[PDB]
Protein backbone atom coordinates (compact mmCIF):
# COMPACT_ATOMS: atom_id res chain seq x y z
CA UNK A 1 0.00 0.00 0.00
CA UNK A 2 2.13 2.56 1.53
CA UNK A 3 5.03 2.38 -1.25
CA UNK A 4 5.01 -0.40 -3.78
CA UNK A 5 8.23 -0.78 -5.82
CA UNK A 6 7.90 -3.06 -8.83
CA UNK A 7 10.71 -4.04 -11.39
CA UNK A 8 12.80 -1.34 -10.63
CA UNK A 9 15.94 -0.41 -12.41
CA UNK A 10 18.81 2.74 -12.21
CA UNK A 11 21.20 2.51 -14.45
CA UNK A 12 24.42 4.85 -12.34
CA UNK A 13 27.04 5.58 -15.10
CA UNK A 14 28.85 2.29 -16.75
CA UNK A 15 26.73 0.36 -13.75
CA UNK A 16 23.03 -1.53 -13.13
CA UNK A 17 22.92 -0.40 -9.23
CA UNK A 18 19.32 -1.31 -8.92
CA UNK A 19 18.66 -4.59 -11.22
CA UNK A 20 14.85 -4.61 -11.20
CA UNK A 21 13.94 -4.62 -7.62
CA UNK A 22 10.26 -5.58 -6.10
CA UNK A 23 8.79 -4.70 -2.68
CA UNK A 24 6.19 -2.96 -0.82
CA UNK A 25 5.82 -1.14 2.59
CA UNK A 26 2.86 -1.62 4.49
CA UNK A 27 1.10 2.00 6.12
CA UNK A 28 1.78 2.89 9.41
CA UNK A 29 5.22 0.19 9.88
CA UNK A 30 8.49 0.41 9.84
CA UNK A 31 10.12 -0.76 6.91
CA UNK A 32 13.96 -1.73 6.50
CA UNK A 33 16.08 -1.52 3.31
CA UNK A 34 19.01 -3.83 5.19
CA UNK A 35 22.15 -4.91 3.44
CA UNK A 36 26.02 -4.19 2.91
CA UNK A 37 27.71 -0.86 2.10
CA UNK A 38 27.45 -0.95 -1.66
CA UNK A 39 24.21 -2.63 -1.92
CA UNK A 40 21.86 0.06 -3.38
CA UNK A 41 19.96 1.39 -0.81
CA UNK A 42 20.23 5.18 -1.02
CA UNK A 43 19.74 5.16 -4.75
CA UNK A 44 16.45 3.21 -3.56
CA UNK A 45 15.73 5.69 -1.08
CA UNK A 46 16.72 8.75 -3.45
CA UNK A 47 14.48 7.22 -6.35
CA UNK A 48 11.24 6.84 -3.59
CA UNK A 49 11.68 10.33 -2.48
CA UNK A 50 11.55 11.98 -6.30
CA UNK A 51 14.92 13.09 -6.01
CA UNK A 52 16.03 11.31 -8.88
CA UNK A 53 14.09 8.85 -11.31
CA UNK A 54 13.66 5.45 -12.18
CA UNK A 55 16.12 3.98 -15.31
CA UNK A 56 12.69 1.61 -15.68
CA UNK A 57 9.81 0.18 -13.25
CA UNK A 58 7.36 1.81 -11.35
CA UNK A 59 7.17 3.30 -7.61
CA UNK A 60 4.09 4.48 -6.38
CA UNK A 61 3.60 6.22 -2.59
CA UNK A 62 0.15 5.63 -1.90
CA UNK A 63 -0.73 5.05 -4.72
CA UNK A 64 0.52 7.78 -6.20
CA UNK A 65 3.27 7.05 -9.51
CA UNK A 66 5.96 8.89 -8.32
CA UNK A 67 7.21 9.56 -11.75
CA UNK A 68 3.36 10.81 -12.72
CA UNK A 69 2.51 12.31 -9.98
CA UNK A 70 5.55 13.69 -7.84
CA UNK A 71 4.03 16.80 -7.11
CA UNK A 72 1.37 14.30 -5.36
CA UNK A 73 4.08 12.49 -3.74
CA UNK A 74 6.67 15.01 -2.52
CA UNK A 75 3.79 16.62 -0.64
CA UNK A 76 3.32 12.86 1.66
CA UNK A 77 7.23 12.61 2.26
CA UNK A 78 10.38 13.73 4.10
CA UNK A 79 14.03 12.24 3.37
CA UNK A 80 16.53 12.77 5.70
CA UNK A 81 19.88 11.71 3.52
CA UNK A 82 22.49 9.53 5.74
CA UNK A 83 24.55 11.89 8.08
CA UNK A 84 23.01 15.11 7.27
CA UNK A 85 24.58 18.10 9.14
CA UNK A 86 22.93 20.81 11.11
CA UNK A 87 24.58 24.62 11.27
CA UNK A 88 26.79 24.91 13.81
CA UNK A 89 26.63 28.51 14.59
CA UNK A 90 22.87 28.48 15.75
CA UNK A 91 21.45 27.49 18.91
CA UNK A 92 19.25 24.04 18.43
CA UNK A 93 15.67 26.01 18.79
CA UNK A 94 17.23 28.44 16.27
CA UNK A 95 18.13 26.15 13.75
CA UNK A 96 14.25 24.72 13.63
CA UNK A 97 12.86 28.02 13.43
CA UNK A 98 15.28 28.39 10.65
CA UNK A 99 14.57 25.61 8.64
CA UNK A 100 10.65 25.32 9.53
CA UNK A 101 10.48 28.68 8.19
CA UNK A 102 11.69 26.58 4.57
CA UNK A 103 8.20 25.11 4.90
CA UNK A 104 5.96 27.81 6.00
CA UNK A 105 6.21 31.62 6.17
CA UNK A 106 3.03 31.59 9.26
CA UNK A 107 3.84 32.01 12.84
CA UNK A 108 1.49 29.23 13.97
CA UNK A 109 3.09 26.95 11.63
CA UNK A 110 6.49 27.82 12.21
CA UNK A 111 6.02 27.62 15.66
CA UNK A 112 3.92 24.32 15.44
CA UNK A 113 6.82 22.26 13.69
CA UNK A 114 9.48 23.83 15.74
CA UNK A 115 7.44 22.86 19.40
CA UNK A 116 6.95 19.30 17.49
CA UNK A 117 10.24 19.27 16.54
CA UNK A 118 11.83 19.89 20.39
CA UNK A 119 9.39 17.34 21.92
CA UNK A 120 10.73 14.38 19.70
CA UNK A 121 14.49 15.65 19.78
CA UNK A 122 14.20 15.34 23.43
CA UNK A 123 17.08 17.83 24.25
CA UNK A 124 16.02 19.37 27.23
CA UNK A 125 17.62 22.46 28.04
CA UNK A 126 20.22 21.54 25.51
CA UNK A 127 17.75 22.47 23.05
CA UNK A 128 19.28 26.27 23.73
CA UNK A 129 22.62 25.65 23.19
CA UNK A 130 24.77 26.23 20.01
CA UNK A 131 24.93 23.07 17.68
CA UNK A 132 29.12 23.56 17.85
CA UNK A 133 28.64 21.98 21.14
CA UNK A 134 26.48 19.18 20.18
CA UNK A 135 27.21 15.61 20.52
CA UNK A 136 26.78 13.12 17.54
CA UNK A 137 24.00 11.53 18.78
CA UNK A 138 21.97 15.06 19.76
CA UNK A 139 22.94 16.19 16.31
CA UNK A 140 21.48 12.91 15.01
CA UNK A 141 17.80 13.37 17.04
CA UNK A 142 17.81 17.43 16.03
CA UNK A 143 18.08 16.27 12.40
CA UNK A 144 15.41 13.34 12.94
CA UNK A 145 13.27 16.02 14.53
CA UNK A 146 13.51 18.10 11.86
CA UNK A 147 12.75 15.39 9.32
CA UNK A 148 9.72 14.74 11.48
CA UNK A 149 8.81 18.03 11.74
CA UNK A 150 6.96 18.57 8.84
CA UNK A 151 4.10 15.36 9.50
CA UNK A 152 5.20 13.68 6.65
CA UNK A 153 2.89 10.54 5.75
CA UNK A 154 6.07 8.75 4.93
CA UNK A 155 9.61 8.97 6.67
CA UNK A 156 12.75 8.26 4.27
CA UNK A 157 15.76 7.99 6.29
CA UNK A 158 19.26 6.88 5.18
CA UNK A 159 20.49 4.92 7.94
CA UNK A 160 19.77 6.96 10.96
CA UNK A 161 21.31 5.32 13.71
CA UNK A 162 24.85 4.83 11.55
CA UNK A 163 27.66 6.34 13.64
CA UNK A 164 25.90 6.05 17.24
CA UNK A 165 26.54 5.16 20.85
CA UNK A 166 25.14 2.13 22.47
CA UNK A 167 22.42 4.74 24.11
CA UNK A 168 21.96 6.97 21.17
CA UNK A 169 21.08 4.61 18.59
CA UNK A 170 18.77 3.52 21.42
CA UNK A 171 16.93 6.72 21.94
CA UNK A 172 16.85 6.98 17.90
CA UNK A 173 15.45 3.85 17.70
CA UNK A 174 12.68 4.58 20.57
CA UNK A 175 11.87 8.33 18.62
CA UNK A 176 11.29 6.50 15.52
CA UNK A 177 9.09 3.59 16.97
CA UNK A 178 6.94 5.76 18.63
CA UNK A 179 6.33 8.19 15.99
CA UNK A 180 5.50 5.24 13.94
CA UNK A 181 2.84 4.13 16.74
CA UNK A 182 1.46 7.37 16.34
CA UNK A 183 0.75 6.33 12.43
CA UNK A 184 4.32 7.23 10.48
CA UNK A 185 5.24 5.24 7.73
CA UNK A 186 8.54 4.46 7.53
CA UNK A 187 11.30 3.95 5.23
CA UNK A 188 14.98 2.84 6.27
CA UNK A 189 18.02 1.94 5.11
CA UNK A 190 20.86 0.51 7.28
CA UNK A 191 23.44 -2.32 7.29
CA UNK A 192 23.01 -3.00 10.79
CA UNK A 193 21.77 -6.33 10.71
CA UNK A 194 22.15 -7.05 14.53
CA UNK A 195 19.64 -4.51 15.36
CA UNK A 196 17.04 -4.27 12.38
CA UNK A 197 15.00 -6.98 14.35
CA UNK A 198 14.71 -3.99 17.13
CA UNK A 199 13.20 -1.55 14.70
CA UNK A 200 11.52 -2.60 11.90
CA UNK A 201 8.40 -4.70 11.13
CA UNK A 202 9.29 -5.62 8.08
CA UNK A 203 12.63 -5.69 5.62
CA UNK A 204 13.84 -6.14 2.53
CA UNK A 205 17.16 -8.11 2.37
CA UNK A 206 19.15 -6.28 -0.65
CA UNK A 207 22.32 -7.31 -2.07
CA UNK A 208 24.08 -6.26 -4.93
CA UNK A 209 21.13 -4.57 -6.33
CA UNK A 210 18.94 -7.24 -5.87
CA UNK A 211 16.20 -8.22 -3.46
CA UNK A 212 17.12 -11.53 -1.94
CA UNK A 213 14.42 -11.68 0.77
CA UNK A 214 11.29 -9.86 2.32
CA UNK A 215 9.21 -10.58 4.95
CA UNK A 216 8.52 -9.84 8.43
CA UNK A 217 11.88 -10.05 10.88
CA UNK A 218 10.14 -12.98 12.79
CA UNK A 219 8.89 -14.48 8.80
CA UNK A 220 12.33 -14.89 7.92
CA UNK A 221 13.64 -15.94 11.57
CA UNK A 222 11.61 -18.65 11.30
CA UNK A 223 11.51 -19.37 7.39
CA UNK A 224 16.07 -19.82 7.91
CA UNK A 225 16.08 -21.23 11.36
CA UNK A 226 18.04 -18.50 12.21
CA UNK A 227 18.04 -16.55 15.64
CA UNK A 228 19.28 -13.00 14.01
CA UNK A 229 19.24 -11.03 10.39
CA UNK A 230 22.91 -11.63 9.82
CA UNK A 231 22.57 -15.07 9.98
CA UNK A 232 19.24 -15.07 7.60
CA UNK A 233 20.85 -12.79 5.03
CA UNK A 234 24.31 -15.13 5.09
CA UNK A 235 22.12 -18.31 4.60
CA UNK A 236 20.39 -16.58 1.42
CA UNK A 237 23.21 -15.05 -0.05
CA UNK A 238 25.65 -18.16 -0.12
CA UNK B 1 2.10 -15.46 -20.85
CA UNK B 2 2.77 -18.86 -20.92
CA UNK B 3 4.28 -19.55 -17.69
CA UNK B 4 3.64 -17.11 -14.79
CA UNK B 5 5.51 -17.76 -11.74
CA UNK B 6 4.61 -15.18 -9.03
CA UNK B 7 6.34 -15.13 -5.47
CA UNK B 8 6.52 -18.83 -5.17
CA UNK B 9 7.98 -20.99 -2.28
CA UNK B 10 8.57 -24.18 -1.50
CA UNK B 11 9.96 -26.01 1.53
CA UNK B 12 11.79 -29.49 1.41
CA UNK B 13 12.52 -30.62 5.01
CA UNK B 14 14.34 -28.33 7.39
CA UNK B 15 14.69 -26.17 3.97
CA UNK B 16 13.28 -23.29 2.65
CA UNK B 17 14.42 -24.07 -1.20
CA UNK B 18 12.48 -21.63 -3.47
CA UNK B 19 12.88 -18.32 -1.38
CA UNK B 20 9.95 -16.76 -3.48
CA UNK B 21 10.75 -16.33 -6.99
CA UNK B 22 9.11 -14.43 -10.01
CA UNK B 23 9.35 -15.18 -13.36
CA UNK B 24 7.24 -15.38 -16.73
CA UNK B 25 7.77 -17.05 -19.90
CA UNK B 26 6.25 -16.09 -23.93
CA UNK B 27 4.69 -18.65 -25.85
CA UNK B 28 6.75 -20.08 -28.34
CA UNK B 29 10.09 -19.56 -26.67
CA UNK B 30 12.92 -21.40 -25.39
CA UNK B 31 12.99 -20.18 -21.62
CA UNK B 32 15.89 -21.18 -19.17
CA UNK B 33 16.01 -20.91 -15.90
CA UNK B 34 19.99 -21.01 -15.01
CA UNK B 35 21.78 -21.33 -12.33
CA UNK B 36 24.39 -23.65 -9.72
CA UNK B 37 24.02 -27.36 -8.82
CA UNK B 38 21.54 -26.94 -5.93
CA UNK B 39 20.26 -23.54 -6.93
CA UNK B 40 16.61 -25.37 -6.95
CA UNK B 41 15.95 -25.62 -10.56
CA UNK B 42 14.70 -29.28 -10.68
CA UNK B 43 11.91 -28.46 -7.58
CA UNK B 44 10.72 -25.08 -9.61
CA UNK B 45 10.43 -27.38 -13.26
CA UNK B 46 8.05 -29.96 -10.95
CA UNK B 47 6.05 -27.47 -9.91
CA UNK B 48 5.25 -26.19 -12.89
CA UNK B 49 4.87 -29.33 -13.79
CA UNK B 50 2.14 -30.48 -11.22
CA UNK B 51 4.54 -32.87 -10.34
CA UNK B 52 4.58 -31.30 -6.82
CA UNK B 53 2.95 -28.70 -5.13
CA UNK B 54 3.74 -24.90 -3.95
CA UNK B 55 4.15 -24.42 -0.20
CA UNK B 56 2.81 -20.79 -1.29
CA UNK B 57 2.53 -18.35 -4.62
CA UNK B 58 1.14 -18.75 -7.71
CA UNK B 59 1.90 -20.53 -10.77
CA UNK B 60 -0.12 -20.49 -13.98
CA UNK B 61 0.38 -22.33 -16.80
CA UNK B 62 -1.15 -20.43 -20.31
CA UNK B 63 -3.75 -18.89 -17.77
CA UNK B 64 -4.70 -21.84 -15.54
CA UNK B 65 -3.28 -22.10 -11.99
CA UNK B 66 -1.39 -25.59 -11.66
CA UNK B 67 -2.70 -25.99 -8.45
CA UNK B 68 -6.57 -24.63 -9.17
CA UNK B 69 -6.96 -26.24 -12.31
CA UNK B 70 -4.03 -29.19 -13.06
CA UNK B 71 -6.17 -31.12 -14.79
CA UNK B 72 -6.24 -28.39 -17.52
CA UNK B 73 -2.39 -27.69 -17.18
CA UNK B 74 -1.42 -31.52 -17.52
CA UNK B 75 -3.33 -31.18 -20.66
CA UNK B 76 -1.01 -28.95 -21.80
CA UNK B 77 2.62 -30.09 -20.66
CA UNK B 78 5.40 -32.41 -21.44
CA UNK B 79 7.77 -33.22 -18.38
CA UNK B 80 11.31 -34.91 -18.94
CA UNK B 81 13.62 -35.50 -15.90
CA UNK B 82 17.17 -35.32 -15.78
CA UNK B 83 19.34 -37.94 -17.35
CA UNK B 84 16.28 -40.12 -17.84
CA UNK B 85 16.51 -43.42 -19.62
CA UNK B 86 14.84 -46.12 -21.98
CA UNK B 87 14.43 -49.67 -21.27
CA UNK B 88 17.41 -51.21 -23.01
CA UNK B 89 15.97 -54.25 -24.28
CA UNK B 90 13.82 -52.80 -26.72
CA UNK B 91 14.33 -50.96 -30.51
CA UNK B 92 14.01 -47.71 -30.37
CA UNK B 93 11.40 -47.85 -32.46
CA UNK B 94 10.11 -50.31 -29.91
CA UNK B 95 10.13 -48.46 -27.03
CA UNK B 96 8.84 -45.56 -28.60
CA UNK B 97 5.71 -47.64 -29.74
CA UNK B 98 5.43 -48.64 -26.06
CA UNK B 99 5.63 -45.19 -24.63
CA UNK B 100 2.68 -43.91 -27.45
CA UNK B 101 0.56 -46.42 -25.90
CA UNK B 102 0.56 -44.84 -22.36
CA UNK B 103 -0.98 -41.90 -23.81
CA UNK B 104 -3.31 -43.57 -26.60
CA UNK B 105 -5.09 -46.73 -27.31
CA UNK B 106 -5.61 -46.14 -30.86
CA UNK B 107 -3.31 -47.15 -33.65
CA UNK B 108 -3.65 -43.96 -35.59
CA UNK B 109 -2.45 -41.82 -32.87
CA UNK B 110 -0.16 -44.30 -31.67
CA UNK B 111 1.47 -44.25 -35.26
CA UNK B 112 1.73 -40.27 -35.41
CA UNK B 113 3.08 -40.47 -32.10
CA UNK B 114 5.92 -42.98 -33.24
CA UNK B 115 6.42 -41.16 -36.52
CA UNK B 116 7.19 -38.12 -34.99
CA UNK B 117 8.92 -39.49 -32.63
CA UNK B 118 11.02 -41.24 -34.90
CA UNK B 119 11.65 -38.17 -36.94
CA UNK B 120 12.63 -35.66 -34.13
CA UNK B 121 15.43 -38.49 -32.66
CA UNK B 122 16.69 -39.02 -36.15
CA UNK B 123 18.83 -41.76 -35.61
CA UNK B 124 18.04 -43.38 -38.90
CA UNK B 125 18.54 -46.97 -39.11
CA UNK B 126 19.64 -47.00 -35.36
CA UNK B 127 15.91 -46.50 -34.24
CA UNK B 128 15.19 -50.27 -35.32
CA UNK B 129 18.29 -51.15 -32.82
CA UNK B 130 18.25 -52.14 -29.02
CA UNK B 131 18.60 -49.11 -26.99
CA UNK B 132 21.46 -50.79 -25.26
CA UNK B 133 23.24 -50.35 -28.15
CA UNK B 134 23.01 -46.59 -27.94
CA UNK B 135 25.59 -44.22 -27.03
CA UNK B 136 24.40 -41.67 -23.92
CA UNK B 137 23.48 -38.86 -26.56
CA UNK B 138 21.22 -41.33 -28.61
CA UNK B 139 19.33 -42.29 -25.69
CA UNK B 140 19.05 -38.55 -25.18
CA UNK B 141 17.62 -37.93 -28.28
CA UNK B 142 15.29 -40.80 -28.23
CA UNK B 143 14.30 -39.32 -24.79
CA UNK B 144 13.26 -36.21 -25.92
CA UNK B 145 11.25 -37.31 -28.91
CA UNK B 146 9.54 -39.22 -26.45
CA UNK B 147 8.40 -35.81 -24.73
CA UNK B 148 8.26 -34.38 -27.93
CA UNK B 149 5.92 -36.18 -29.68
CA UNK B 150 2.76 -36.26 -27.35
CA UNK B 151 2.64 -31.98 -29.27
CA UNK B 152 2.43 -30.61 -25.49
CA UNK B 153 1.69 -26.78 -25.56
CA UNK B 154 4.41 -26.86 -23.24
CA UNK B 155 7.47 -28.63 -23.20
CA UNK B 156 9.69 -28.21 -19.48
CA UNK B 157 13.20 -30.29 -19.51
CA UNK B 158 15.60 -30.81 -17.06
CA UNK B 159 19.01 -30.38 -18.19
CA UNK B 160 18.39 -31.79 -21.24
CA UNK B 161 21.98 -31.76 -22.83
CA UNK B 162 24.00 -32.55 -19.55
CA UNK B 163 26.35 -35.21 -19.98
CA UNK B 164 26.68 -35.08 -23.92
CA UNK B 165 29.49 -34.61 -25.81
CA UNK B 166 30.08 -31.39 -28.08
CA UNK B 167 28.47 -33.02 -31.06
CA UNK B 168 25.22 -34.60 -29.37
CA UNK B 169 24.89 -31.32 -27.40
CA UNK B 170 24.41 -29.26 -30.82
CA UNK B 171 22.20 -32.09 -32.29
CA UNK B 172 19.72 -31.61 -28.70
CA UNK B 173 19.91 -27.71 -29.21
CA UNK B 174 18.82 -28.05 -32.82
CA UNK B 175 15.68 -30.56 -31.63
CA UNK B 176 14.66 -28.03 -29.00
CA UNK B 177 15.11 -24.77 -31.67
CA UNK B 178 13.45 -26.20 -34.14
CA UNK B 179 10.31 -27.76 -32.21
CA UNK B 180 10.07 -24.10 -30.53
CA UNK B 181 10.20 -22.48 -34.26
CA UNK B 182 7.32 -24.23 -35.12
CA UNK B 183 5.42 -23.12 -32.07
CA UNK B 184 6.64 -24.43 -29.08
CA UNK B 185 7.16 -23.55 -25.91
CA UNK B 186 9.78 -25.05 -23.67
CA UNK B 187 11.03 -24.59 -20.40
CA UNK B 188 14.44 -26.07 -19.80
CA UNK B 189 16.97 -25.70 -16.45
CA UNK B 190 20.42 -25.86 -17.09
CA UNK B 191 23.94 -25.02 -15.16
CA UNK B 192 25.55 -24.60 -18.48
CA UNK B 193 26.07 -20.62 -18.86
CA UNK B 194 28.50 -20.51 -21.96
CA UNK B 195 26.02 -22.76 -23.98
CA UNK B 196 22.97 -20.82 -23.08
CA UNK B 197 23.30 -18.19 -25.24
CA UNK B 198 22.90 -20.44 -28.05
CA UNK B 199 19.22 -22.57 -26.65
CA UNK B 200 17.76 -19.83 -24.77
CA UNK B 201 15.57 -16.42 -25.91
CA UNK B 202 15.14 -15.69 -22.47
CA UNK B 203 16.65 -16.78 -18.93
CA UNK B 204 16.08 -16.42 -15.24
CA UNK B 205 19.13 -16.44 -13.00
CA UNK B 206 18.80 -18.37 -10.33
CA UNK B 207 20.97 -18.82 -7.12
CA UNK B 208 20.60 -20.42 -4.10
CA UNK B 209 16.52 -20.25 -4.99
CA UNK B 210 16.44 -16.67 -5.58
CA UNK B 211 15.87 -14.93 -9.01
CA UNK B 212 18.91 -12.68 -9.27
CA UNK B 213 18.19 -11.63 -13.07
CA UNK B 214 16.18 -12.08 -15.57
CA UNK B 215 15.84 -11.10 -19.58
CA UNK B 216 16.90 -11.93 -22.72
CA UNK B 217 20.42 -13.17 -23.10
CA UNK B 218 21.18 -10.48 -25.28
CA UNK B 219 19.14 -7.25 -23.10
CA UNK B 220 21.49 -9.52 -19.85
CA UNK B 221 24.89 -8.81 -22.06
CA UNK B 222 23.98 -5.45 -22.51
CA UNK B 223 23.28 -4.69 -19.26
CA UNK B 224 26.25 -5.84 -17.53
CA UNK B 225 28.68 -5.58 -20.28
CA UNK B 226 29.85 -9.24 -20.62
CA UNK B 227 30.48 -11.50 -23.45
CA UNK B 228 28.66 -13.91 -22.14
CA UNK B 229 26.09 -15.47 -19.15
CA UNK B 230 29.18 -16.72 -16.57
CA UNK B 231 30.44 -13.04 -16.27
CA UNK B 232 26.33 -11.59 -15.80
CA UNK B 233 25.61 -14.51 -13.43
CA UNK B 234 29.14 -13.78 -11.31
CA UNK B 235 29.23 -9.73 -11.68
CA UNK B 236 25.27 -10.24 -10.18
CA UNK B 237 25.74 -12.79 -7.49
CA UNK B 238 29.23 -11.20 -5.91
Amino acid sequence: GAVVVKDLRKRIGKKEILKGISFEIEEGEIFGLIGPNGAGKTTTLRIISTLIKPSSGIVTVFGKNVVEEPHEVRKLISYLPEEAGAYRNMQGIEYLRFVAGFYASSSSEIEEMVERATEIAGLGEKIKDRVSTYSKGMVRKLLIARALMVNPRLAILDEPTSGLDVLNAREVRKILKQASQEGLTILVSSHNMLEVEFLCDRIALIHNGTIVETGTVEELKERYKAQNIEEVFEEVVK
